[PDB]
């Protein structure tokens, strides 16, 4: 028998061509909706799956998209918003890692930046390197002067677009790079080595004795009409700012916009199961955001700002918190694509054997259909041993929990022998008599074995082998036991 097997059969009871003795139980937990998988020989879907995350998303739609180099899909979420899908269907991650991103038609920036962290609930998770900067949940009233401070290192005779004086692209404050438009100059009497000059074009001005105001003072705070100094009272919402310039120190102002963050980035509606087999999968897409208040940008780039991680938090806890997939089936009826997300689970079913010498004929059934709402603990597969003769079934070991070995008495076994009248001698059913043994007159028996019907001409018996033991043998086998050819 099998390992896991179970006999269905009882002590004595007649047994057929191709009845099932035995059969084997499989069961699947957790078991959300099982699929078909059908095991009728070797057909192409036999792997049965349980799923127990099922999603249907939302407008939201993936197609067939080969252009920029080679190949990609993008998403799109309500209007239209672009849900840029970073990795394939096939990620085969669980959790932490980025599915979408979105776009940045504003977050599109400048190449300097002066960032003033204000009042934005961002999340508190240290960056610790692969991080870039925190997650802003709901707030928003962020401050952002774009600055365009623009990197260069050279000497003042090489300056010949001098310093503290505003030009075309024409000439450049540069060495190395181009410049991008009129260029402001601004050196602090600098020699043999400067900093990031700091171009200000959009709100020129020569207002003089700026380090001294109530206003410009190293991080401003300036409204839309704060005097910085009597008689010029400003007009724009932007920071006054100065910066020493021509004729010793002077002041440049430079517009300032708003970031305000409105609540998460909105994933609209996912039917993904939730309650189903308490595998709770969730999307969350929230923002992110780059260096603190201390950092302010100083270099030449686009600079990629706030970025929208499409978070995969997933129920309370689990093995890797997802143990997941990520392949797309159709969506509806209408033959159009959408990707889902749900939990599967191998479950492997043996091929069939054939007959064989120790072994039987191994028939697995499937007791389920192409989905139906299970619980765990639930028997998906039974594996029936049958037989490969008739007869009888006896010596059904009961032990405690290891019946291993059955015994089938059939026909061929038992033989008919004819023999004497059968007198009234001890001859009845148990005796065991062996050839040449004596009998009425001496007459030879021409077999041996076990008597169990005894004939009014025959003594019909099974067959059986005397095996002489010594005194002091070291047993091997115990009663009542079955044996195979080739055993100790």
């Amino acid at each position: 028998l099998l390992p896991g097997a179970e006999p269905t059969v009882k002590n004595g009871d007649r047994v057929e061509v191709g009845d099932v003795l035995a059969e084997t139980k499989l069961t699947t937990e957790r078991g959300g909706t099982v699929r078909m998988g059908e095991d009728n020989g070797s057909s192409t879907h036999r792997e049965v799956e349980i799923i127990t995350a099922s999603v249907v998303l939302d407008t939201a739609t993936v197609k067939a998209e080969a252009s920029q180099g080679r190949e990609h899909y993008v998403i799109e979420t309500k209007g239209g918003q672009r849900f840029n899908l970073l990795a394939a269907p096939g990620t085969k991650v669980t959790t932490g890692h980025v599915v979408a991103e979105l776009i940045d038609s504003r977050y599109r920036t400048q190449t300097g930046g002066l960032l003033k962290y204000s009042g934005v609930e961002i999340s508190k998770k240290g960056r610790a390197k692969a991080k870039q900067g925190y997650e802003v949940t709901k707030g928003g009233t962020l401050l952002w002067i774009p600055e365009e401070t623009h990197e260069v290192n050279k000497d003042i005779s090489l300056l010949n677009v001098e310093d503290g004086q505003l030009v075309e692209a024409g000439t450049e404050v540069v060495k190395d790079i181009f410049c991008q438009t009129t260029g402001i100059v601004s050196v602090t009497q600098n020699n043999d080595i400067l900093r990031e000059i700091v171009i200000k074009p959009g709100d020129v001005h020569v207002l003089d004795d700026p380090d001294t105001a109530a206003k410009y003072d190293e991080g401003r705070l300036v409204n839309a009409g704060e005097e910085v100094f009597p008689g010029l009272t400003a007009e724009q919402l932007v920071w006054a700012e100065a910066v020493d310039g021509t004729d010793g120190p002077l002041l440049l102002l430079r517009p300032v916009q708003e970031l305000v963050i409105p609540d998460e980035p909105p994933v609209p509606s996912q039917d993904s199961s939730q309650e189903s087999s308490s595998r709770s999968i969730r999307l969350r897409a929230v923002q992110r955001l780059q260096f603190q208040d201390g950092e302010r940008i100083k270099s030449v780039e686009g600079v990629d700002l706030l970025r929208t991680q499409l978070v995969l938090e997933s129920e309370e806890g689990s093995s890797q918190l997802s143990a997941d997939i990520e392949l797309l089936p159709d969506s509806k009826d209408p033959e159009t694509l959408r990707l889902q997300l749900v939990i599967i689970e191998p479950v492997v079913i043996r091929r069939d054997v054939a007959s064989d010498t120790t072994h039987g004929s191994t028939h697995t059934e499937l007791r389920v259909k192409d989905g139906q709402k299970v619980k765990p603990g639930a028997v998906i597969a039974c594996t029936q041993i049958q037989c490969k003769e008739a007869g009888v079934v006896r010596g059904i070991q009961e032990g405690s929990e290891a019946v291993r070995r059955l015994l089938v008495e059939r026909e061929r076994d038992c033989v008919t022998l004819d023999l004497d009248v059968t007198a009234a001698t001890q001859l009845q059913p148990g005796s065991l008599i062996v050839a040449g043994t004596q009998l009425v007159d001496g007459i030879i028996a021409p077999e041996s074995g076990e008597v169990r019907a005894i004939a009014p001409g025959q003594l019909q018996l099974r067959i059986a082998r005397p095996y002489r033991v010594s005194q002091g043998a070291v047993l091997h086998v115990e009663d009542k036991g079955l044996v195979q050819r080739g055993d100790n």
